[PDB]
Formats: C-alpha cells, structure tokens, sequence
C-alpha cells in the first residue's frame, strides 16, 4: 500500500476558532491540538463517540418493529353414504337341461338354451323338448 490520498477533513466547531482540522483515514482522534485542544466528533459536536451520526440530523424517525404469529387449521371432515334399497328381479327361467337361467328374446317366441354343456332347444309358448310333437308348430314370431 502506497498510495496518496486524502480523506475528509473537519473544523474546530469553536466560535473563536476554525483553523483547520486534518483527519487522516486511519485517525479516529480529532483534537484542536494545534489550537483549543478539545474532543470532538468528527461529523457531529457529541465529544466524541462510536457508532454512526450524521451533521444535520440522521433523518431517522422510525424502521421496523413488527411481531406477531398464527396458527393455521387443517381440520377437516369427510363422509359418503354409498347407497339404500336394492330391488332384484328374475327374468330366467331354468334350463330343462342344465337348470341354467335362460333369458327370453324379445321379438321371437323361439329359445334355445346357450349354454357351455348343454344346447338344448325347447319351445317358449310351450315348454317341452323339440319333438314331433311341438317341432315348431308356432315356431314363429
Ligand atoms: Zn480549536
Ligand atoms: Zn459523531
Ligand atoms: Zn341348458
Ligand atoms: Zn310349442
């Protein structure tokens, strides 16, 4: 570090004074002792202090101060019913054969039993087995 520089100087705040204060950057101790030695301040005629100040007021009135602090909820409630009432109906009649629920075809006086293992027709108006009988007399809709 070599470097010339000057920093900012002050006055002898004296009535009868005002010769000339040179504060160095590195010198924190102003004193008239070139003349009426006393302790001052450099930006303000306190006599001396640490921390900030500022010539002409700080203009500082206020800043901050708030504290306060809520609680939240998070309580909540659920429910559903699913349903009421079931009605069931049958529409099947049993399968001669295998006894297996045989639905009937709407537009056609004709069933037969659809059935894995079975197969077996028989007439609707008339239920017995296809024969010569009933081979299908009415076996139309
Ligand atoms: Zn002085
Ligand atoms: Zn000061
Ligand atoms: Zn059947
Ligand atoms: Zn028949």
């Amino acid at each position: 570090e070599e470097y010339v520089l000057q920093a900012g100087g002050v006055l002898c705040p004296q009535p009868g004074c005002g010769m000339g204060l040179l504060v160095e950057p590195d010198c924190r101790k102003v004193t008239c002792q070139n003349g009426c030695g006393y302790v001052f301040c450099r930006n303000c005629l306190q006599g001396y202090h640490i921390g900030e100040c500022l010539p002409e007021g700080t203009g500082a009135s206020a800043t901050n101060s708030c504290e306060y602090t809520v609680d939240p909820n998070r309580a909540a409630e659920a429910r559903w019913d699913e349903a009421s009432n079931v009605t069931i109906k049958v529409s099947t009649k049993p399968c001669p054969k295998c006894r297996t629920p045989t639905e009937r075809d709407g537009g056609c006086m004709h069933m037969v039993c659809t059935r894995a293992g079975c197969g077996f027709e028989w007439c609707w108006v008339c239920q017995t087995e296809w024969t010569r009988d009933c081979m299908g007399a009415h076996w139309f809709g």
